[PDB]
């Protein structure tokens, strides 16, 4: 592989990395290796392997603090690196993560963004950084996020390609599997938790939250529909009831009400993801924790706070002396941290920049990948001016298309109208009365034909002829419709693509990133195996 890698060190060395300036490499010291305190505790992961998912959930019910996720791996530097976090920074701190911290009740690697940014613009395959990272971390529970009825792609999948995914990923490490769904629709979940279920592992039947539970002006997600959202997916024998916070939305005194009235509602554990974008996190996680969840989703110090998630160390301090302690070595937490400190340094050419608490996502409820995505296409075409009001624009269409759920990728719907709308001066008013003439983005027509599922209380209709001219429109599960996948000939297909034999993994990856995949394959055709060098020299030669 020197010919391989001599081609790509000259591409990037003459080049420069696409996508970032070509900055002037620059000399970093070793990243701090950390000093641990290693005890022997038993992890969630070896009573999964041992005795199965609902002996977890049992540990789960009965520890008293606590318990934590770690999101380092996957949202942490979604939130902050744009997701470009690679495989060689985290095998040299994943054995001292899985050995120096194993009162985590999992480790988040896997999923979100992650599956198609490693391909994308790491190249380097996502079962590649599962197989190692599940090699260097024997005795941790490894977490994905999984997108319901389309399960790392974007586009509907049929059920098989869905089912087969979930066997394959848990084949090769995944124990957890946090199932959500962009609209919160049950029939977009339950095939997913089925086939989780079957495959021994634990199935994680999220809630997204949205609006405000304790604002009576915006009572269409009042607590009642979390409370009976929540019994439904109890319904589904999911293992755990998981609150995904997208956007950082709850608030401490909702977070607190939200999960007792869920608590003493349904009897599955609670896991609470929040981002700290408003600065609130902590708090919000201390709330939950007085109402009784029992796993929080937090980040090492040096990729937490902001977009992010709350600190895995802050939280420790902020329950110390309370009644529910964190369940986490903080001093070992303290020195991993250090490596963490080191790395985030090379992903310089990716950083947001400076970044403070900010509490106008209450307003535009957008999350903070989409808000990243509207200030890398807004000003890219001409508007980083009027970026500040088309966040009011965001807040406007949101409301017109019936006030929905903003989580992927239905919250690239609402940034699509309201770019859309600004890029073209219309006003809410208009798109009523010219409507029949202006050719809306590709993802709303899409969003209004029913291929992201049913939102709560239906589609504005009147709203929705305007969008979807001479459209089908279609009001069931679009995977139902979805047009049928034979793995066998995908193999076929694919093993006259790639010239060899593909495993049971890239056939999967095959199907739900055509080209991406393929793409992939003709830079490991010429590059190989690029995710080996270190994060300098892979980023500047
Ligand atoms: O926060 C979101 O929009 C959900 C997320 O991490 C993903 O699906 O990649
Ligand atoms: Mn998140």
């Amino acid at each position: 592989r020197g010919t391989k890698t001599l081609h790509y060190l000259s591409m990037i060395t003459v080049n420069g990395f696409p996508g970032i300036e070509n900055t002037e490499k620059r000399h970093f010291e070793e990243p701090r290796q950390p000093l641990l305190n290693l005890e022997k505790k038993k992890t969630a992961k070896n009573i999964l392997d041992e005795q199965g998912a609902d002996a977890v959930v049992d540990y789960v019910k009965n520890t008293k603090e606590v318990l934590l996720t770690d999101t380092t791996l996957r949202d942490a530097h979604q939130s902050l690196l744009a997701t470009r976090l690679r495989l060689q920074d985290m095998k040299g701190i994943a054995q001292a993560i899985d050995q120096g911290l194993p009162e985590l009740f999992s480790a988040e690697m896997w999923g979100g963004a992650t599956f198609d940014v490693a391909y994308r613009f790491l190249n380097e395959s996502p079962w590649y950084r599962l197989r190692k990272l599940r090699k260097l971390m024997p005795n941790t529970m490894f977490q994905m996020l999984f997108r319901g009825s389309n399960a790392v792609g974007y586009q509907n999948y049929p059920d098989n390609v869905i089912e087969e995914f979930i066997r394959v990923a848990a084949h090769e490490g995944i124990d957890v599997f946090r199932i959500f769904d962009s609209l919160n629709w049950l029939p977009q979940m339950e095939k997913s938790i089925q086939a989780v279920r079957d495959n021994g592992k634990i199935a994680e039947a999220t809630i997204c939250y949205t609006g405000d539970i304790l604002d009576p002006s915006r009572p269409k997600y009042n607590i009642q529909y979390y409370k009976d959202l929540a019994k439904e997916l109890e319904a589904t024998g999911a293992h755990i009831l998981a609150v995904k916070d997208m956007a950082g939305l709850l608030k401490p005194q909702a977070a607190y009400r939200l999960i007792s009235e869920l608590k003493d509602t349904v009897d599955l554990p609670i896991h609470l993801h929040t981002h700290d974008t408003s600065g609130n996190g902590i708090i919000t996680y201390s709330g939950a924790t007085q109402a009784g969840v029992d796993i929080i989703d937090v980040a090492t110090a040096s990729l937490a706070g902001g977009t992010s998630q709350p600190s895995m160390q802050s939280i420790y301090y902020a329950l110390e002396h309370g009644p529910r302690h964190a369940s986490i070595n903080v001093k070992n937490a303290e020195q991993i941290d250090h490596y963490w400190e080191d790395v985030r340094k090379y992903y310089a050419p990716f950083e947001a920049g400076i970044t403070s608490p900010q509490t106008e996502v209450y307003m535009h409820e957008m999350p903070g990948g989409q808000y990243t995505n509207l200030k890398s296409q807004a000003a890219a075409v001409g508007l980083g001016h009027r970026f500040d009001e088309i966040k009011q624009m965001y807040r406007k269409v949101n409301m017109m298309f019936g006030d929905i759920i903003k989580v992927t990728p239905s919250s690239k719907v609402v940034g699509d109208m309201a770019l859309f709308m600004i890029q073209n001066d219309l006003t809410e008013e208009d798109v009523y009365a010219r409507g029949n003439e202006l050719n809306f983005p590709e993802s709303v027509v899409s969003f209004f034909r029913g291929d992201l599922g049913q939102p709560v209380g239906g589609f504005p209709e009147k709203l929705q002829k305007i969008i979807v001219k001479d459209k089908a429109v279609i009001t069931d599960r679009p995977g139902l419709h979805a047009e049928k996948v034979d793995f066998e000939t995908v193999k076929a297909d694919l093993e006259q693509k790639i010239g060899y034999e593909p495993g049971d993994h890239e056939v999967i990856s095959y199907i739900m990133y055509p080209q991406v995949f393929l793409d992939y394959q003709k830079m490991q055709r010429e590059f190989g195996a690029v995710t080996l060098l270190d994060t300098p020299t892979f980023l500047h030669g």
